[PDB]
């Protein structure tokens, strides 16, 4: 009965975002539904030797949704998911969105401490993990949850033991009985993003706001049905999921090509095999690729666009991208809390190499402010403050911290130090608390 609580946009802002066509009041499953209508047999996911079409992705996620609904998991309920970079991540994500279960996707790199904190905050009735993960290699962590009355009703495991419920079995074989289910409402919470590094804080995201960020990013990045995007960063990460990420590529009718991580030789062979034309990396991974790229020129020719985001990316490195990787560069400065900035595909070389671009939306509002929260003279460095159609209004169940990072006009303070360039783009120069 009771939907997950979160901080709403003011009704004036909500109406404005609908009037502009940003919020279209559709669940995130729209991406899959529409793809199935238009091109059911196009490839949606390539993973190792597997090829999942749009209709297959739809069927398999429907399968799992029916099994969860059959067991009473639905609206008002939450789930914790921790899976590596495999097709099952998306099958599960779309299953939970279909079922109306609010999901927190932990990074596969998260350990006992973070997972415990996550469980304490959302009290999940469903836990999906992998027996190959250190935390679920034995039963010590799972058993500990009984002790604190935080045991989930259902545990599913990839690489399951004979005693476990098998994730693949719940995906493959449909429910015995029919129980009705549907997504949470479009202006209500779909899932929790996580802040970028104490433990990550939980960011409620609605269908409206996330779907908008996805659709608009897909247009900015020129995605189309021929896009084949390498997913070498962690699948659950905002950048890899939505900027424009796997969801963006599915929105545009393209195909996601999985890699376990950004190790260059493996990535290069995957790029060659599947003729990958887009990838998204952090600067430390770009350095790894640049070191090997000259020798494996042939394998990576098909790359047409590389996004780089997440961390400091100096000009000297940026210029090497088209030179050595033989593809266009796009810089991306985003946050899991909302605001994403992209250099545009028709930006000048100078903009592309020396800036972190400009916001998705004409209605991303930005203030750049000094120590007294006054707006700085044009071009000067200040603290970034932002609000918009896909920027959150508060962390989950955190009124004290929210009062510290939002001003009275509900602008969010990310801590980033930035300056507006004369060309209109942003340059990230630092961080302050
Ligand atoms: C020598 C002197 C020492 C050097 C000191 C240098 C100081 C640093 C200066 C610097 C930072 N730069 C910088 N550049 C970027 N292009 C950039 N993108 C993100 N950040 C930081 O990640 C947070 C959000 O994290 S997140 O996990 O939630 N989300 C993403 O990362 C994300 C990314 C893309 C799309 C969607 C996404 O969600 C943001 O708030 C920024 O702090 C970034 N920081 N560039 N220069
Ligand atoms: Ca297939
Ligand atoms: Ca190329
Ligand atoms: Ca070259």
């Amino acid at each position: 009965k009771q939907l997950i609580e979160f901080v709403r946009w003011s009704p004036e802002r909500a109406q404005h975002y609908r009037n502009k066509g940003y919020w279209i009041d559709q669940p995130l499953t729209r991406i899959l539904t529409v793809g199935v209508q238009s091109h059911p047999h196009s490839l949606a996911i390539i993973c190792g030797e597997r090829q999942l079409s749009y209709i297959e992705l739809d069927r398999l996620s429907t399968n799992l949704a029916t099994r969860l609904a059959e067991k009473g998991l639905g609206k008002g309920d939450t789930a914790l998911v921790q899976l590596p970079n495999v097709a099952e991540f998306y099958i599960v994500f779309f299953a939970l969105l279909k079922a109306g279960v609010v999901v927190l996707n932990a990074l596969y790199s998260h350990r006992q401490y973070e997972l415990n904190a996550f469980i304490k905050q959302i009290q999940p009735k469903l836990l999906i993990g992998s027996r190959q993960h250190e935390v679920f290699s034995n039963n010590q962590f799972i058993d500990s949850l009984h002790d604190v009355n935080l045991s989930p009703e259902i545990i599913l495991m990839l690489n399951h033991q004979a005693t476990d419920f098998g994730l693949l079995d719940w995906i493959e074989t449909p429910a015995e009985t029919f129980v009705d289910f549907s997504s949470t409402p479009a202006d209500e919470v779909a899932f929790f993003q996580l802040s970028g590094g104490g433990t990550p804080k939980l960011i409620p995201r609605t269908h409206n706001d996330y779907d908008y960020s996805v659709r608009a990013s897909a247009e900015i990045c020129g995605l189309n049905s021929n896009t084949r995007l390498l997913c070498a960063l962690p699948a659950p990460h905002n950048f890899m999921l939505s900027s424009p990420g796997a969801l963006g590529v599915l929105h545009a009718g393209g195909c996601v090509v999985m890699a376990p991580n950004p190790e260059p030789l493996n990535c290069f062979s995957i790029i060659q095999r599947h003729q990958v034309n887009m990838a998204s990396l952090v600067p430390s991974a770009v350095i790894m690729w640049l070191e090997k790229a000259a020798q494996y020129k042939d394998q990576i020719q098909s790359l047409k666009l590389l996004q780089v985001g997440g961390a400091s990316f100096p000009e000297s490195l940026a210029r090497q991208v088209p030179e050595v990787l033989n593809c266009k560069l796009q810089q991306v400065f985003g946050m899991a809390e909302g605001l994403v900035n992209y250099t545009r595909l028709d930006d000048s070389d100078e903009q592309i190499f020396t800036t972190q671009g400009r916001p998705i939306s004409s209605d991303d509002e930005i203030k750049i402010v000094d120590e007294q929260y006054r707006e700085v003279p044009e071009g000067e460095i200040g603290m970034l403050a932002t609000r918009g159609p896909y920027t959150f209004c508060g962390y989950y169940q955190s009124p004290e911290h929210n009062s510290q990072v939002f001003d009275e006009d509900n602008y969010y303070y990310s801590g980033d130090l930035v300056q507006r360039t004369p060309d209109g783009n942003l340059r990230v120069v630092g961080r302050i608390k």
